[PDB]
Order: structure tokens, then sequence, then C-alpha cells
């Protein structure tokens, strides 16, 4: 439930490096120990609590104790800001992480606290059984790096779980990415990730789906469709690149960059 251990806190703060100029957003409050180390280091604090209840009493404390620059998950819009620090619930660690990557404008950092099991797979490595498509997707989008362990006698009372506390930095020019068509691409790879591509690829279904897409694309710029086998047209791109015999769970955001780059370029787009 709520964290309670000083030396934690030290740590979020001295990786979230913040400045006077810059705006924190904190999503989960509690008692309100970490918003009143945040206030005099931020330009401004924006707090989002599910708990009307708990909320007026970290703003009578942080009043108190002289700052009057504290203003207040999933559905809440978030402002513009400049640093986010969260503890995160187990059942929306992915909706943020997704909600993260798609908010505008960039961010500069966020410092996030997550159950175990999924900041190991944040954190996993290329080849590991537990690199995935959220893994990919957090490296093509951000410089993850882990914090520090949190284990469960640091809460009041001691959950049956331990957690981890990464920071993401954002990388800027990812952002060119369409995150709709990557996304795409990458669930049809991972939906079998130590397949090799090829196998991926060669299968009628994803075939059919992705002929009706390229069909779609050339009448809509009013271009004719290649006179060529679309199986081989499709398939000739992992040639191109030398892709044929490798696995996804092998591959990292450079390769489906690459990837994504080819198909886009012969008209195949993933919807």
């Amino acid at each position: 439930h709520l964290l309670k251990n000083p030396g934690i806190l030290d740590k979020i703060i001295y990786a979230a490096k913040i400045k006077s100029s810059d705006i924190v957003l904190e999503i989960g409050c509690g008692t309100g120990n970490l918003t009143v180390k945040l206030l005099p280091l931020a330009k401004k604090v924006i707090t989002i609590d599910i708990d009307s209840r708990m909320i007026s009493e970290v703003k009578k404390r942080c009043l108190y104790e002289g700052y009057n620059n504290l203003e207040v998950a999933i559905k809440t819009v978030f402002p513009k800001f400049d640093v986010c620090t969260a503890n995160i619930p187990y059942k929306i660690s992915s909706p943020l992480i997704f909600k993260l990557i798609s908010h505008r404008p960039l961010f500069k950092c966020a410092v996030l606290m997550f159950q175990k099991e999924f900041a190991e797979r944040m954190l996993a490595n290329v080849g590991d059984s537990n690199y995935s498509r959220l893994t990919i997707n957090v490296k093509l989008f951000c410089k993850v790096t882990k914090v520090c362990n949190v284990n469960r006698s640091s809460f009041n009372p001691p959950p049956k779980v331990d957690s981890v506390i990464v920071k993401l930095i954002p990388k800027e020019s990812s952002f060119l990415t369409n995150f709709d068509e990557w996304d795409n691409l990458l669930r049809i790879c991972f939906s079998r990730k130590r397949k090799t591509l090829h196998a991926i690829f060669k299968r009628n279904a994803v075939l059919n789906m992705l002929e009706h897409n390229y069909k779609n694309w050339c009448t809509l710029n009013k271009q004719v469709p290649v006179n060529f086998p679309f199986k081989k047209y499709c398939l000739d791109v992992l040639e191109h690149l030398d892709m044929c015999e490798k696995r996804s769970i092998n591959l990292d955001e450079n390769d489906f960059l690459k990837l994504l780059l080819e198909f886009n370029k012969k008209g195949i787009h993933f919807f």
C-alpha cells in the first residue's frame, strides 16, 4: 500500500533531477511524504489521487509547511509536465506506459515504481524469454534504467509483492514513428516470438491481411499495384534485410525500425 521509507524517497528525488523551472506530475500522493520533498524543488507540483479525502490532508500538510505551489490516472487528462513520478497499481501498469508514450508535449523524465515482475519486463534483455513487445516499445521511446529495488517491508502495511523503481528518459526522434503501425507490426511478430520472421510472414492469414491493406493503399493513393506475387513482394523485404531466419525475441528496436521502413517503402502498412 503506502511507501514508508525515507531512504527510498531520497533515491526517487536524486533520480528525478528536478529543476525550479520544472512542473512535476505526481500520480498517487498518499500521505504527501514525497509531495513535501518535491515542492521546494519543482516550480509547481500537480498531483492526481483516486481518493478525495486523502487529498485534503496532503493539501493541509503542504500549506502548513509553507508550500503554496501545490495543485490538484488513466482517465484524468494529463497536464503539460516536465517530470513525472508515480507509484503505479499493477492492473494499470501497461495502460500507464502506453499513456506516457502517447503523451504530448514530450516530458524530460519519469521516475516510476512498479510491481517487480512488470519492471523486470520493461528491463528485459534481448533474447531472454521475458523479452516482449512491451520491452521493445519502451526501448524505442525511452532510455530505461533501474533506480532501485523496493522490498515489501518498505510499505505500510506490507504487501505480498516487491517493487522496483525505474527511470525513463524520452528520446525525441523516436516520436517520428507512427505508433499505430509500429505496435501492429510488433503484435504480428511477437505472436510467436521464437519463430523466424519467414515463418511468421508466410502464413496465409498474415499475407491476406497485408495484401488487403496493400491494395487499399494503392487505391487511396491512386497507384497501380505491383504486377508480382504479393507473397514474394512481401517476403523479399525480409530477404533484402537478411532477416528471414531471425526470431523476434532476438531483435531490437533498430531491427524493427528497419523492417517498418522497408515494408512502408513498398506501400505495405500495418492496420
